């Protein structure tokens, strides 16, 4: 189990719950309930790096209370 912190495009970074072996699309649904925009156009940037869609959190080595900084791509409207 890995706390991290998110920090959504709104500034707010939120404590997000996840297992350490669980997936970043978890962790996009997590966001998604405070951002509301769907996984689809919401990517993670972590130490100034795209982290691959779906990774382990233990994969890039986190650790309890990381920052995770978000990045929205355009949506067509």
């Amino acid at each position: 189990m890995m706390q991290i912190f998110v920090k959504t495009l709104t500034g707010k970074t939120i404590t997000l719950e996840v297992e350490s072996s669980d997936t970043i699309d978890n962790v996009k649904a997590k966001i998604q309930d405070k951002e509301g925009i769907p996984p689809d156009q919401q990517r993670l940037i972590f130490a100034g790096k795209q982290l691959e869609d779906g990774r382990t959190l233990a994969d890039y080595n986190i650790q309890k209370e990381s920052t995770l900084h978000l990045v929205l791509r355009l949506r067509g409207g």
